[PDB]
């Protein structure tokens, strides 16, 4: 999986990408010199949690391509957000580390957030790392910066093993935290990784952010260990926490630089904490947004109140059984046979707990479409626009163009055991097929 | 020079034309019974001023073709259709004279004003010459222009003589305003006429232009000689400034009817007055909703105000160097690329003083934009439909068809080798930019 | 090279595969943690052998994409069935290794065996690990792949050292049957694998296979250690005999796990004689029917039995003197001349003495073809069409449409080494044309 | 991005190159078992320098496919021949490290000198490594090299770790000249290509290239380490030295066969040195042909010598500005306009020092000339013909069959935007531009 975002000479600079799971998507920049398999252990917590993860590498590292020009970070945002307006990514969470803390905060200020709905900084450099005579908090002076590019171009082989004992703190972690074996991969990640880019991202390190800070206006979590060599505390997140208040403040205590794999624990359980209270608000939005759909076919009366309730019940967690339900949903004297397949549809893909026993007829009879194999042509041919879709805003604009026949065979296809797509965009096809009858 | 504007059994219809000098095109339009060398003093001072000067001889006149039919303002418009068409000018300048008025009239009235920024009527024949029942405001009944039908058939040559001697006021003007052999040339040059135009004519001049005037939605110049003995001002110039109040109305004291020549040190003095007033008023309304839409790519602090008064700055004409702007707008700490990109290319426009230097560097870097196989090859698609496009409206509803790396690689296309098209036509690519960017 | 054999989300789940040599297709199924590298030792005897090998790497494994989804034989078998389809194989032998075992029985049990000439299982995984009351001939119960998966999520890099340690038995064969060198290379695959690949993989090793078995109606071939660590053979071949007896039975004494490396010369000697062993009978019946078409050509009578005895003295695997025939098949008086170029064509393929010399020269006044550019022209339309031929079906159906007089010129380029074919492609040729003498 | 150079049965065989920085492209060709990661040592001082660096991976070497078949430099030669053509290099520059010595000597025997403008042998093969009865001077016998490929099909891992021992001689310069990790990752690059290669290639090392030799026509460099272990340079460098004497030749005293990363330092100074001297000489041998086209076209006189002194130095990189030449050359008496556009268009590529400012306008004005509508459109059909062709001759042979109403056409558009095509070319048009008028 590529996404194309520069062109150099003959050859076209192509990214590398990952996009695994369903929900809302949090994309993971990592940091040098590795790759976005570095969120590994992240990517885990993320998945087992819900959320749709996405992890890119960056220009010259990993398996993406490694172009000799471009190491700013004008560069480095005007990728991602290439990469986001190709995956057309909206309400997303940004995710850096080291130096992905700065192209999280570089996006946000140069192309806005309409796609964001929540970011983190995981061990950043913000806002400042060079100490000039305008900036006192800085780390280093640039003679420091300038012994490391050098020391890069002299030998960068040999000079990784020794970046990656300030990475992970070994004197103090190996055989405790993080294994030899685990290190060594990380080795190869970097040695396998552009030679120019290894040696001209260093120079990128102290780049002025104070100006990117004031721009965030989504909620952050801003996340540092104490014990991190590369990015000293008190130089970055310190001082980082004072330019943003808004952002929640967590120091790892005893955590090295890459706090990814040694204090993994720690680090996902902040991260999936945070996400939960601040998509949470969101998350439900579409449950009360697909309720709409579905009680805009119910006709008035008694019978649109305690329909609505079981919706209520169950998109939010409450126990309900389907056996006292589905006989109800059937014996119904004002519900037409395609609304009780609807909701027998819906009651369905919201709860696991049907015991995986037995099947409707009711449903699967008004989810039928007649029968014509003009119709039923037809929503296959929806079935596979849906099995390449992801999104909820997608899924419900493809499925408003097919007509109110084929909307119908294709939601049976799904049900009847036949094909098979995401809760997200199962409810698109639902809240189109609810359109039309409006 | 010729254009073909019609047909007529063996013979074809051409027009002669000419076109002179660079800048904003301003079409003179004879009037009986001379060409368009009438002009030679017009065309003069509007060449020094920085205009492109287009004149062409209507049919039977001149060194055009001498057909005997499409004697009339519904055949005369659509010769000068032709013409406007098939030199593809945009934002030119209608300036008639006798005749030449008509047809000013009459195409504005069936054809539109998308290629027109304004017009000029000079010792025009509105609204109206026939004096009739309805229009009280004539000139003379029509026993009166079958009177002169009939001079001109008995003798065209001796007919010439007597004209000329009341078209210039040759007992007031002679040897001082305008020489004898001025006299004689125009006498040449009427002599050397269609037969039958001279016959067909006169016929014209009496055509009801009511309903030509309430579609004039240009800024318009109406001027005529008070001495004009033979076309009265007060059947024309004062009834026409009632019909059309919007246009600077300018009398010009003891002139006749010639004035081009007599008193062309007036003349001169008033259009080219006129031109540098409404089309400078142009140059400003539609460069200040430029400016809006510029001023929606930039995020809300003090870059929303430095950059909006170096805007208004250099399009109030300030004197300043790009050098100064080039590079301040280089080092900004906000900016992204692509917005770095369309301001420098909009800086490069509404500053003619460039130093008489080179092209940028940083602009031609983020206008490209990945350069995408399709995206670049569907900015050579719009690149052959704004050549085609006149207008400022036309250049942003196609161009907002079209993807934002799109029409930042379209952009820097035109960058690279301007051109085609025009400004008006340029910025509206940068308005469709900045629109597609929100 | 790459086959796509999914789609998740907006990425494509494509497979890494390589194809080499001419001949019999056998599949080569890695299994955890390796990939298709990993029969590296296996793929040079198969290729000197005579035979095609293709090797694959499964989904998250190796140098294939990475995906989260799909983790079950059912999809395993799926991209296996998408492999074969693709590259339309026939008569394709398949061989499996311990978790690309099951990949093998799966597939042969869901999708026919039209495509399928024999099977092998190198280290099955059959019939059944998982061990619980209903079977006690499981390795072990759940409680112990549990600690597996565990295992791997806690440290996957350090997992492998542990794991590698008894994949290859390094108490008994490192520095011996295998070199640390060869371990590091192993470690370098399976940490350049998926993450969330190497977790759900151990999941799928207690597939219940005893439904699959008895599908398998080709000869098959079931071969393990007496020392296998990860695999006990009690649990897996012992009882994977008794369900499949008809299988050449085969347990190398003292091999551990990984096998495939070091007792690779016990393993590609037991191969090499199941393929030979299986494919003999399918030889036989073509080669006598290669032969039913070149006796026919001959005429009835005691020379049709002596060149019969030609022939089968070549296809059994005797030796000959190329002299002696290229002088009793040239100085012969019954045969025509153009049989006498198709019985020298014949032999020069199915003799190895060599001799090291010139070639023969009435075969090329046989094949030659008259040296008509139309008819040489036919020629070259075959020969590109059976350099992308395969069997001798196909090589016969294409060969057969084309004129007598120009399949004598199209034997001639392969003949003069001037194209280049394989022996059943060859076969198809010559046994078409003498098809066409009747 | 990779090149496709050839087919393998179902697979592709694609070739991994790369492409950075603009000048005077410069092909890195690696060795075994490496890949273009090798020359990251000399890819960086390249690049500083001002030259276009292009690596590309040999077939089953580095990320290149790993084909079975075509290991032979009759075949490797045909892969640098697509990959030339592919990328359409001009006057560039090949350089090759141990079997990458054998692919540059065997495409210019086979393929020609057109492309190639200066070639680099380091610790090359050549001529003939294999000691025979008739070449005296080899290296070791069939029997040796036969032992080689038997050493790799055992253990082709652990061969490796012996043979990069001797590569870069680690009992000498680990530790010092190479690093540990720097060793390690060279063994990763060798790991990780084709196993079939890895046993196939060795067999290539003995390849006669006595044969290729004397097809060089151009200046060359014989490098070698003193201490080359692997490749004796007593058998090789020395004896190289005498069948090609023309070539700088170059002995780096106590340098290994790994000497690209070990005595970087040393190779580096001499590689540069060598292409800023033997392409200065082609800048200018080619240069001052220029200059006696151009004094064809100025009439004898001071003109003929201030012009000649001023092309001379211009020529000989004399610091002065344009505008002094554009306006002195502007204000001259003899020369006609033409003539003024030809030495203008010269002085804008002669001297890079352009003060970074824009073009010229009487060179403009001049070069176009009347702009005739088959003319002009005869000028784009040249146009098309010269962006194909490589060579001065041949752009100098193509416009000679055109007129210099065509060639000045054809000029005016290559002046207005540059390019495409090459200097080299752009003379080829100016040189037959002059011989034309004259």
């Amino acid at each position: 999986p590529f996404i194309t975002v520069g062109q150099e000479n003959s050859t076209s600079i192509d990214l590398y990408y990952e996009d695994h799971g369903t929900g809302v998507p949090v994309v993971l920049i990592h940091g040098f010199p590795l790759s976005g398999h570095s969120w590994e252990r992240q990517s885990a917590a993320l998945l087992d949690a819900g959320y749709r993860v996405i992890t890119y590498d960056r220009r010259g590292f990993g398996q993406s391509s490694q172009p000799t020009t471009g190491y700013d970070y004008d560069t480095f945002a005007a990728d991602l957000n290439t990469v986001l307006e190709t995956l057309d990514l909206q309400d997303a969470v940004l995710v850096g580390f080291s130096m992905g803390t700065g192209e999280v905060a570089r996006y946000v200020s140069s192309y806005g957030t309409a796609r964001i709905a929540a970011v983190a900084f995981l061990a950043s450099l913000e806002p400042f790392l060079l100490k000039t005579d305008d900036n006192p908090d800085g780390a280093a002076p640039q003679e420091f910066f300038d012994g490391i590019v050098a020391a890069v171009k002299a030998d960068r082989y040999a000079f990784y093993t020794g970046f990656f004992n300030d990475f992970y703190n070994l004197d103090e972690n190996l055989g405790t935290r993080i294994s030899e074996e685990a290190v060594r991969n990380s080795w190869n990640t970097a040695a396998s990784g552009g030679f120019f880019a290894a040696a001209a991202a260093p120079t990128t390190w102290y780049t002025d952010f104070r100006a990117d800070i004031p721009r965030i206006d989504v909620p952050a979590l801003i996340l540092h260990g104490t014990g991190d060599r590369t990015l000293p505390i008190e130089n970055t997140a310190r001082v980082f926490h004072k330019a943003l208040p808004s952002a929640e403040y967590v120091e790892v205590e005893g955590a090295p630089h890459g706090l990814l794999w040694t204090h993994a624990e720690e680090v996902n359980t902040a991260l999936l904490a945070f996400l939960a209270k601040a998509l949470e608000a969101q998350k439900q939005k579409l449950l009360t947004e697909v309720e709409t759909y579905v009680l805009s076919i119910i006709p008035s009366g008694p019978l649109k109140a305690e329909i609505a309730q079981r919706l209520e019940d169950v998109f939010a967690g409450k126990n309900t059984d389907l056996e006292v339900l589905m006989e109800w949903l059937k014996t119904r004297p004002i519900l037409s046979p395609l609304t009780k397949g609807i909701l027998g549809f819906v009651f369905t893909l919201t709860v696991p707990s049907e015991r995986g026993l037995q099947r409707r007829r009711f449903v699967q009879n008004a989810l039928n479409g007649n029968g014509d194999p003009n119709n039923m042509d037809k929503a296959v041919k929806l079935y596979r626009k849906l099995k390449r879709e992801i999104t909820f805003h997608g899924a419900k604009e493809i499925s408003l163009s097919y007509s109110a026949g084929a909307l119908a065979s294709c939601m049976g296809l799904i049900y009847n055991r036949m094909g098979a797509v995401t809760t997200e965009v199962a409810f698109g096809l639902v809240c189109a097929t609810c359109e039309q009858i409006a």
